[PDB]
């Protein structure tokens, strides 16, 4: 069974930051597990930055720490095998639990299911936008700007959607698709929300259906049942995995 589980995500989501703010946090676990928490914190900064230096990336309007975003990020991907850093994180939370007690989320803490659904809808909005764009192989002419990180993200998403055969087999990824999806992502990577990104992209492209498509995303949840709920969980896992591979390659 691929990890991480909802229980594992819960312990890390609500107490990993509070556990790291304790002096003897690593005194409970081993060296190989320190090295696992090491890379997890490294990638959290490489993807989302700091609480004071936040990078522009997906899940920007969720009000989550970089560790909380990354934990939700891996749970949606749901491909942690035997080399997962989560048991090291759980044992870190366990040691904090032995010292300062069990931490219960306060009434103004992030809601876990909303944190999952927010990142899950962000991933579906980007993919469903790239899907709507590829349905038109001719759009108002634009060129991809010179130095935009959203170019690498947008290109990888469009190429991945061709591999999924969600777009009609035969179409071409034109520079208009790369540029207009990058405009959606640049807005989405702010705190503007999916609707503000869909409407702004629909203004530029003229794709009228682009707004209602993102609206149907908001009618979905990462906990839906049946083949439909699993099909959306697969899309969100793929899109987030596509953006993850790019962001980790450009950071090296
Ligand atoms: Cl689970
Ligand atoms: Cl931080
Ligand atoms: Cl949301
Ligand atoms: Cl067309
Ligand atoms: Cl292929
Ligand atoms: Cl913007």
């Amino acid at each position: 069974p691929p990890g991480p589980t909802l229980r594992e995500l819960w312990w890390v989501f609500y107490a990993a930051d509070r556990a790291l703010e304790e002096p003897r946090a690593d005194s409970g676990l081993t060296r190989e597990e320190v090295r696992a928490v090491r890379g997890f914190r490294e990638q959290a900064w490489k993807l989302f930055g700091s609480a004071g230096a936040p990078r522009a990336f997906i899940g920007a309007a969720l009000g989550l720490s970089p560790l909380q975003k990354l934990a939700v990020y891996y749970y949606i991907i749901h491909r942690e095998r035997r080399l997962s850093p989560f048991p090291a994180l759980v044992r870190l939370v366990g040691r904090y639990t032995q010292r300062h007690g069990l931490y219960v989320p306060r009434p103004d803490d992030p809601v876990l299911a909303d944190a999952i659904n927010g990142l899950f809808r962000d991933a579906l909005a980007a993919g469903t936008t790239a899907e709507q764009l590829l349905m038109f192989d001719l759009l108002p002419p634009k060129d991809v700007p010179v130095g935009s990180d959203v170019q690498a993200d947008s290109t990888a998403l469009l190429r991945f959607i061709e591999s999924q055969r969600l777009a009609v087999p035969g179409g071409v990824i034109s520079p208009e698709h790369v540029a207009y999806l990058g405009a959606f992502l640049s807005v989405l990577y702010a705190g503007r929300g999916r609707m503000s990104a869909a409407t702004h992209t629909a203004r530029l492209t003229g794709v009228t259906s682009l707004v209602l498509a993102v609206g149907d995303v908001d009618r979905l949840s990462a906990f839906d049942r049946g083949a439909a709920g699993a099909a959306s969980r697969t899309r969100a896992a793929g899109y987030l995995d596509v953006l993850l591979t790019v962001r980790l390659a450009r950071s090296q």
